[PDB]
């Protein structure tokens, strides 16, 4: 349950979107090298990226955990699955990291935070959605940042979650 | 350039099909504790996947390269990407293997030999699409196995390679 708008993209709506991300990218000049996506939510984003940019995905997973730290629990990121080590091939690369929604940042932030420990040439970032609202994370310094578009903070229905992606196609045009 | 039949597949088409093939896993009786989705092919299925499973995607990536062994040169698989070590929290677990084709079954061979090393309880695989053709790669015993759908030995054109996705969808429409 949310108590915001609500909207509803199909895979196509977000193809078109990725399409266009492609284009900021190549017309911002720096040539990336490989992608990092941050599953799951990076995972099709990236692949759809990979039709425009022809480069291979890498890939790191994080999730939220329940930590207990100072008498009080809360929801915590942490590693699902990390480059251990980074492989030689990345060793002074661009690299671009791939994810579905900038919300909050945290995860971003957690993510670039550990990946600028490596030797790496530019690190970027590329998200589908960039929700336009008060930030928790933040980006570090010296990171390109390109968003597919910005939307309001509103909560997204992805086609990737719809048990019956014909009702889910229908609440995506009810929308339009 | 290709001699054969070639089919067009919407995004749409592809998410029903793994809705089912969700189903036919679903049927067979053992519980998966994650995926291990191979990239890139298998990133889009394994999030689709996701939706019905709802078990988190571990991946690991491959991708063929110019082997010179014998005065031959051929393209063989090798890693591009692996799950090193294998995180502690799926030993003795189920892992099913997720990729998008079934075409010569090189990969996937070369995959599940390199999973049977580790410490799981059943491996499984499951792909979007089996071709039905002769396989140059061999499936080892006791892993289960199901695909989305059987398929012709025809061209899959997938979605996610779809410079335009309005050309792409009438051509899948015309091939219905
Ligand atoms: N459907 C949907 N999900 C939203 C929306 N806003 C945030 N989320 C989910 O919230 C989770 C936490 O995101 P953040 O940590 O804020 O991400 P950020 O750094 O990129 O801004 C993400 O899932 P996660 O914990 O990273 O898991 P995974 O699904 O990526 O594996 C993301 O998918 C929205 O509008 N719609
Ligand atoms: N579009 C398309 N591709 C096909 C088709 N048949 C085979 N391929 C591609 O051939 C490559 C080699 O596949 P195999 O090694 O035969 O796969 P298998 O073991 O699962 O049968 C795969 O890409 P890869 O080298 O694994 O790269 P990636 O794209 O997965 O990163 C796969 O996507 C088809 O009908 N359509
Ligand atoms: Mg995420
Ligand atoms: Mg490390
Ligand atoms: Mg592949
Ligand atoms: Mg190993």
């Amino acid at each position: 349950h949310h108590m915001k708008q609500k909207i509803w993209y199909t895979y196509d709506d977000i193809h078109r979107v990725i399409k266009a991300l492609a284009e900021k990218i190549r017309n911002a000049g720096v040539k990336y090298d490989a992608m990092i996506a941050i599953g799951g939510g990076g995972f099709i984003p990236a692949r759809m990226l990979r039709c425009f940019l022809e480069i291979p995905i890498y890939a790191v997973t994080t999730a939220y955990y329940d930590s207990d730290n100072e008498g009080q629990v809360t929801e915590e990121v942490k590693k699902v699955q990390w480059l251990d080590p980074v492989p030689e091939v990345l060793r002074g690369k661009n690299v671009l990291v791939v994810d579905e929604v900038d919300d909050s940042r945290v995860t971003m932030e957690f993510c670039l935070k550990e990946l600028l420990k490596e030797d790496f040439d530019t690190v970027g970032v590329a998200v589908l959605h960039e929700k336009i609202k008060a930030k928790a994370g933040k980006i570090p310094e010296g990171i390109p940042y390109f968003s597919g578009i910005t939307v309001e903070d509103w909560w997204i229905n992805y086609p990737w979650d719809a048990l019956d992606i014909d009702e889910h196609n229908r609440l995506a045009e009810a929308g339009r």
